[PDB]
């Protein structure tokens, strides 16, 4: 063997002399550690820019958010299908989780790849059909995971908008589109089987998930093959594009694009540039074309040519295979760099290229292979180094212990790459005990690991939707609901039908809008809403001076006695008279009693039945005007003239009509809901008389107490009503007013919570607290100006331990309910305007509506949706809504003016 030894010395001798010369020729491809630190530092800056919302729009390193928040924990179970496309092979596996997987490779020729997105996806679908056939699972409904090795935009995990083609693929009409849906079109065109792509993940994510399944220290996913890329677990609080602050989420770096903006124009060489000039994506993936094992061999080829041309190789002799693009590939690079086998391989290959390689040439082309595969390994060490620093920092520790899961041919196959990369890495990041785990099995197993979870969520999101589905009414139902009210309106206005009508159409003896001749000083009560207040209104024919003071009524008095309740009112009145300096002279009062009252004239008003929060005994069936008088007596302090008993709708209508003659309808949407309008007397059957109109206090909150709305009432609606004071009463109102909506939302959440869909399945005392969701908060929650952070805060403020996810669902629930309300109220209001256009027999109506109520006033959407609904439900009308800013008081004064007038 003194021969082999003898030879080896010969080559080293031969080698030595040449190496110096080549190192100086390709000096540009000799990146010092210093430079590598520089590149490591530049990459950091690029990573910070991709995560930053401020800088992300022009950041080359996309730092795309995948929707994976943690590596496998063993909770995963089931048999899935995995599609792997973009690597070196198009495999279709069937993982079943121990983890049992079955792969299959399908050839994807240079016609499908560079073809049409349709052709491509038709190929993917066919192969999938083949697999499922072969495998005998087409019957079984199995979840599909898609390992798509390209840059995509995902908002959810089953969303995957292609940004740009990478590596070898370039099919027309895919970029910009949702690959998932594109895949579905193919499977449906074929209409062979049924498939649900529940997840779409990158191969670095898939590799990371795969390794983490085996090693729980796994936080990175690296790929060095047809293309290079890396992903890692990043803290949510830093992922600006995703709203959350708790936990981490995997970030698909897409580092191949590093340098695309020009950041590596000082590193990149003339060879890298020409390699680019003839590539499928000129100017893109620049960092990748210097590292990847799809660009490597061709890079060596471009160097060989340059030197041969310059007579520095094969005595300047060129051959046409040396010039043909792709004659020299990365496998040639790997072999030529083999330990013992290297030099002869260089020969066997180089002669295949037609140049008569000398022993010198073989020794040179091997060194040329080292500089190029080494620059590659050093560049990945640098950028991975940065990811490692970023991880260390996120940990706050000065030392890092993590695991990077690798995969990829160049790494897995080149004889010098792996260790050179390793050594260089740890010299750059000496502050870490980085391990590397090679995904021996491939990406599929990890994608199944993602698909298992994506599926689970997709499943629970489906049940939630089976719930909310109910608070979503079709225009056709809003149309019937409208038609249903109109029938009811007829039943209370008509003699015979009246006693049966649930929507009683109460005659308020207000026969006209302010005639501008009103004058005087009137006292006025406003009871029923949220704030009970006593007012003094000084009208003068034309000027209205107002004054008021809120007097709170305890829940106890409010639900006390007819006496306790009414004695309390008089005392407040007593105080107000003092407060005003009006005490003494008997004054004309206008009682705004916001409740169902049977009147036969202004000055009387028998409480038909309490609604909302009042439940004071011995009050129903009595003339409230009368009760007010007895209370004044028992007191024996002052006296007053109970001139009128008006409802708040009527009062609101007048307050607005005073300024706007066109206002003939009054709407209230606050603690409770109701409306009123100027009905033609010809129709007011309950009241004898034939001329003019009469304001009908449509007690619409009862619409449905007979059952005509029982097709749209949900089991949640039943509950609220069941747990209320007036159980079975005020249904239409119970699904619209601010005293009820919160309770609907609260019972849904309790439901979702029991299902584990929310607040981690635990029903907190606050969750069980009635009225926890006030009009003040619903309005806030449902606000768009409010960030998610803020919505989460309110909910935490309410005492509920919400997460950002809870904060989203809660927010969703509130919108389904308030929308349904704004819609239902719009249907009723729509009916009212038909009857007005029809009663006055006109082709087209222009009427104004006076509105008041905290919900209508505070809520961000209600009014807006409601306005649209009335518009779309009743096209022959142009309803205008006027917000009442002076309360029912002013209007109640104008009523007592004319009320005192007789
Ligand atoms: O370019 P490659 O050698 O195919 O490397 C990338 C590919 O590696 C395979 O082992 C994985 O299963 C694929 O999910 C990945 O896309
Ligand atoms: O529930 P609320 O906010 O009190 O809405 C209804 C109330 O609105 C006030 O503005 C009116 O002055 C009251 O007469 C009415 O009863
Ligand atoms: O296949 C490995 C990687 O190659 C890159 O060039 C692609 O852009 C990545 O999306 C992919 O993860
Ligand atoms: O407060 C607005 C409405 O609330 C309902 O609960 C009452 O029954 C109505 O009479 C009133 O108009």
């Amino acid at each position: 063997m003194i021969a082999a030894q003898l030879l080896a010395y010969y080559f080293t001798e031969l080698k030595d002399d040449q190496v110096k010369k080549i190192d100086k020729y390709l000096y540009a491809m000799r990146l010092s550690d210093e430079i590598l630190i520089d590149i490591l530092t530049r990459f950091k800056k690029e990573m910070k820019n991709g995560l930053s919302r401020d800088y992300n729009p022009t950041a080359s390193v996309k730092m795309l958010p995948t929707f994976v928040r943690s590596i496998p924990d063993g909770s995963e179970k089931g048999d899935f299908i995995a599609l792997d496309l973009g690597g070196s092979s198009f495999r279709i596996l069937r993982v079943q989780v121990n983890v049992s997987m079955e792969s299959e490779i399908y050839d994807t020729p240079e016609n499908i790849v560079h073809g049409s997105g349709t052709q491509l996806f038709d190929h993917v679908a066919d192969c999938l059909g083949d697999f499922m056939e072969k495998k005998k699972i087409k019957d079984k409904k199995l979840p599909v995971g898609f390992t798509f090795s390209f840059p995509c935009r995902q908002s959810k995990i089953d969303e995957a908008v292609l940004i740009t083609w990478t590596k070898r693929f370039k099919a027309s009409g895919v970029e910009g589109a949702d690959v998932v849906k594109l895949l579905n079109k193919a499977i449906k065109k074929r209409g062979d089987y049924d498939a649900n792509i529940v997840a779409v993940v990158n191969d670095t994510v898939g590799t990371m998930m795969t390794c983490g399944y085996d090693d729980q220290q796994c936080e990175v996913g690296l790929i060095i093959g047809t293309g290079t890329n890396a992903c890692y677990m990043e803290e949510l609080r830093h992922i600006d594009l995703v709203e959350g602050d708790e936990g981490r989420m995997c970030i698909n770096t897409e580092w191949g694009a590093f340098g695309d903006d020009g950041s590596l124009e000082d590193i990149r060489t003339e060879f890298d540039r020409e390699l680019d000039r003839g590539s499928l994506n000129p100017g893109k993936q620049l960092f990748e074309k210097m590292v990847s094992g799809m660009y490597m061999g061709e890079l060596v080829r471009l160097i060989l040519v340059k030197m041969a041309k310059e007579g520095l190789l094969f005595e300047g002799r060129i051959t046409p295979e040396l010039l043909t693009r792709g004659k020299f590939n990365t496998s040639d690079v790997s072999a030529i760099e083999k330990d013992k086998e290297g030099i002869q391989n260089a020969k066997e290959i180089l002669t295949r290229l037609g140049v008569e390689p000398s022993d010198v040439d073989c020794v040179s082309v091997q060194h040329i292979c080292t500089i190029v595969s080494f620059r590659s390994a050093n560049l990945v060490a640098a950028t991975l180094g940065a990811i490692l620093n970023r991880l260390r920092d996120n940990k706050g520790t000065p030392r890092l212990r993590t695991t990077v899961g690798v995969d990829g041919s160049l790494y897995k196959m080149h004889p010098q790459y792996s260790r050179r990369f390793h050594k260089t890495l740890r010299r750059l990041v000496p502050d870490s005990d980085v391990r590397f785990l090679l995904s021996e099995s491939g990406t599929g197993k990890g994608a199944a690991m993602v698909t298992a979870v994506a599926y689970r969520l997709a499943e629970q999101h489906r049940q939630i939707e089976e719930t909310l589905a109910h608070f979503r009414l079709s225009k056709q139902t809003l149309m019937e609901v409208k038609k249903r009210l109109r029938t009811e309106m007829e039943m209370g206005l008509r003699k015979e039908t009246n006693s049966k009508a649930t929507v009683k159409m109460l005659p308020s003896f207000v026969r006209s809008i302010p005639d501008g001749t009103e004058h005087g000083d009137f006292l006025a009560l406003d009871l029923g809403g949220t704030n009970f207040r006593v007012l003094l209104v000084k009208i003068r024919s034309r000027t209205v001076e107002m004054h008021n003071k809120i007097y709170s009524i305890p829940l106890e008095i409010m639900q006390g006695t007819g006496d306790e309740l009414f004695d309390h009112i008089v005392s407040c009145i007593s105080d107000f008279l003092d407060y005003m300096g009006i005490k003494g002279p008997r004054m004309p009062l206008g009682f705004t009693f916001s409740f169902p009252c049977h009147q036969t004239n202004l000055d009387c008003g028998i409480l038909i039945s309490w609604t909302k929060g009042f439940k004071a005994t011995d009050c129903e069936g009595h003339d409230v005007a009368s009760l007010l008088r007895d209370a004044v007596k028992r007191r024996e302090e002052f006296d007053l003239d109970v001139v009128a008993v008006v409802n708040d709708t009527v009062g609101t209508m007048m307050t607005c009509a005073y300024e706007e003659p066109t206002c003939e309808i009054g709407l209230i949407v606050g603690t409770g809901t109701n409306a009123c309008y100027m009905e033609e007397m010809k129709n007011v059957e309950m009241v004898e008389g034939n001329q003019g109109q009469m304001c009908i206090n449509m007690e619409w909150g009862a619409f449905g107490d007979n059952g005509c709305l029982d097709d749209i009432r949900t089991d949640f609606d039943k509950v609220v009503d069941e747990y209320s004071l007036n159980s079975g009463k005020q249904r239409f109102e119970k699904m619209i007013s601010g005293m009820y909506l919160g309770e609907i939302v609260r019972n849904i959440l309790i439901d979702f919570t029991k299902k584990g869909f929310l607040f981690r399945g635990q029903i907190s005392e606050p969750l069980k607290t009635r009225g926890i969701f006030e009009t003040k908060f619903l309005s806030q929650i449902e606000s768009d100006r409010l960030a998610l952070l803020q919505v989460r805060a309110i909910l935490q403020q309410l005492g509920l331990n919400s997460t950002c996810d809870d904060s989203i669902l809660v927010k969703t629930v509130c919108g389904v309910v308030s929308k349904r309300a704004a819609q239902l109220c719009g249907a009723g209001m729509a009916a009212v305007v038909e009857k007005i256009r029809e009663n006055r027999g006109l082709d087209h109506l222009n009427v104004t509506v006076g509105v008041d109520g905290t919900l209508y006033k505070l809520h961000p959407h209600f009014s807006r949706i409601m306005h649209q609904t009335v518009k779309e439900l009743s096209p022959k009308c142009t309803v205008s809504f006027l917000l009442s800013e002076d309360g029912s008081g002013k209007g109640a004064a104008l009523i007592t003016a004319v009320g005192v007038r007789l």
